């Protein structure tokens, strides 16, 4: 069982788009969305991971309650959200807290429902939709064992 | 020179992704649903008291606010624009408004007044929120001015009266 | 399929005990709770009924966001909270939202998870433990067949 | 001791300033308030009552959480702030929840801190500063005895 | 007049459960509580303490408004929580903010009302009930002079 | 025709009577303490980065915003006008910023850009926030354009180098 530590950028329900500045931990405000919408998950990032983008590698975090921006969670991955945009490729990993009994009966994508996933797929497609020059070409749901493989690649290169 | 003004009661804070509805023979709030996007409302959402629209409801309403309110709240409001609209039950088009009697709002006039960041966010939502509902859409979009607005709101007031 | 609507008097995440007057519809502040807890779910009546109790029937709905007091729910029972206290027997229909199909996988007590039916019966047995007279002797679960039994003699007794 | 029902508009930290029309029983927002300011309690006014300004007597009550708009609350007097305005009289009674014990220690005004008694005052000394033509004449506040003759009286006008 | 700074991780009708990582600074989610239960003041811990079971000194704050997690207040110590559990001795220092006026009038735990020094306790007691292999043997309000000898305590703790 | 710009560290979001601040050395979050009047927060409330006023702080900073942030959180920013007020620690200008590369506030250029209403409002807060605070005061406060803020910023960040 694969388990690491999230820290949460933005909470679930939010317009404001924060972000963690990596160089220096310090919590910044990137911007308020200019569509109406709102992240469908607690999401933020891979601590000691490192992505195509330059960043560590993007995770959404399923909770009972959302958390506030800068937020430490253990985590276990149970899919993840393949997307490619104009840049290439930006995945986001997702989870459940790790070590928690209320969260067992999700092990892998197929026991998150569907229209959670569905949700959650909309808002990447749309979310960047009155930012010109954005786009999805690619966006599918895959597997625990495709996460945990892109998840390991990025902590390898994160090391070396 | 003197201005047009109605009440319109608020069902949806700005923010929500609770769709509540005003029952209209009652006026009681219900939770028609949850939306299935992750999305909310970009204003203050609800329709104009002592008017009939032609999905049978009150006319729709948007009213420009410094801070959302609750669902059920009355405001005394002043038009500035229409959204154009048609869904699966049709026509659907909803009046921008902003609160009546408030110099904050003086500087809003006409549809062109409104920054169009804060249009094209509207027309974002219109066009999307439904996006997951089976069978559901919303086409042909756009806005239009104070003057087709007021005509608008004269007619669904006139219905209402019948 | 048996459904109905609830009015909504407390929203989840409550320490105002609100209460709706029967005999006028006004919402009215019945007091703060004397412990540190909060409703684990939005609570509230069914309308148009009658409890063994005298007051309409109460109802608990499982939603993905609270509502405000006051406002209507269309839904369907699942199960039902049996207590006894000082004043005796208090029943409590579990309900989830009517017509929406989020909520198709759950038809009967058993679909409901054991960590949330055990919280919200940890609130009833003591939200009331610093008030004093107050007492309960016991608290348990039954299913959604039982349930209905109840809101039928509910219906009964509000036309009698 | 004096009890009645007190509608609450307004809550605790507003800067929206809701009103019930009395005619109907809705809430309307009159206005966001021109100052930066936030009604430092809980804000309405006494039900079958009638005052000098040609509405019901206004009220302030003390509470552990604020309620909504609209909400009823049984209230027991503990002093009033004698206010005159450009437009005359305008009294607000202070209020405690009538029945709850936690309440018992504040009896008459002197129970109330002199630091909660100065920013009421300074709220409705204030909070029309940017709207032109509004003042305070006088602002004084007086006992729970001066607070129930006023009532009295204002429950002999509404009646007849 | 001794005083600390102490650091609170939850603010006060919290469900989520916060914990300062002090290796590090950072803020983390223990879990969210089992029960349907909020805690009942800010919570923390003073600075540059160690208590017996090996983490800061526990801190519970009074407070007209809570704070965020993470968040410093300059406090004053006025009694103090004793409880034994399943691992034996904790203590929860009671305190006010320093150098506040409207706090003056409490020096001493008897300041405190028993309504909410009956919350406070019955939290403690009972926000563990749905965690299996917890218990509370016994918890019990002690004076100022006993919490001052306990952040002492802690004090030359931390320093060893 | 390059727009001046900085870092600003929001402190108090708008809404506020928890008057937070943070601490220049550590970088933690610290309560000062509950207000003691009526008010609240006009504005997200906090300071310019890498500046020192001559208060020994870094240069108060008011951001315009749609929805507020949280204590600590950054958002760069440039300025459109400034505060000049004194207290009973005598001079403590506040420099009115908007977010920076927002095309939302561009038609924010200068000090008369800002709705009176909301100028207004702003400086009512702070000529009457300490009101009920023994010994303190707020006296000559008013407002100065986009030259004056930023030459004052140009001094604090020169005034922080040394
Ligand atoms: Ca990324
Ligand atoms: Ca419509
Ligand atoms: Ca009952
Ligand atoms: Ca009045
Ligand atoms: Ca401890
Ligand atoms: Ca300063």
């Amino acid at each position: 069982a694969m388990q690491f530590d999230v820290t949460i950028e933005i909470p679930k329900g939010q317009r404001n788009k924060y972000e963690v500045d990596h160089e220096t931990g310090r919590v910044r405000l990137d911007r308020y969305l200019y569509t109406p919408m709102a992240y469908p998950t607690d999401y933020g990032f891979i601590e000691d991971t490192l992505g195509d983008d330059g960043d560590p590698l993007d995770a959404l975090v399923l909770l009972p309650q959302p958390v506030f921006p800068g937020v430490l969670v253990a985590a276990r991955p149970v899919g993840m959200f393949r997307m490619v945009d104009e840049h290439g490729g930006d995945d986001k990993v997702l989870c459940v807290p790790a070590g928690d009994p209320r969260w067992d009966h999700v092990q892998d994508i197929g026991d998150v429902p569907a229209f959670e996933l569905d949700a959650i797929k909309h808002f990447f497609v749309h979310y960047k939709d009155l930012e010109p020059g954005k786009f999805v070409k690619a966006a599918d749901w895959v597997d625990r064992a495709e996460a945990e493989a892109e998840v390991q690649r990025s902590v390898e290169r994160f090391k070396a």
